[PDB]
């Protein structure tokens, strides 16, 4: 009797910056994550009349 | 005399073998079995 190969998948990773949902996003990469608490972000809207 | 003869068909000409990977084999009365292992590796 005889093999006749050994068949093997190979996962091909997708990264998430070369994917198209990342246009939905703003990626910055922050070292020391761990270390923050809290963040925040302050807007300042005027309106005229 | 008037004979007629028949149209001879050729397997490898025919449309048909698309579907399929053709490996003559010399001997295979010689033959018990053959086999392939498939190896699925699966993410998460």
């Amino acid at each position: 009797e005889a093999l006749l190969g050994v068949y093997t998948n190979v996962v091909e990773f997708v990264k998430f910056l070369e994917t198209a949902l990342a246009a939905a996003c703003v990626n910055t990469e922050f070292k020391d994550l761990r270390r923050m608490i809290d963040g925040k972000i302050q807007f300042k809207i005027s309106m005229p009349t």
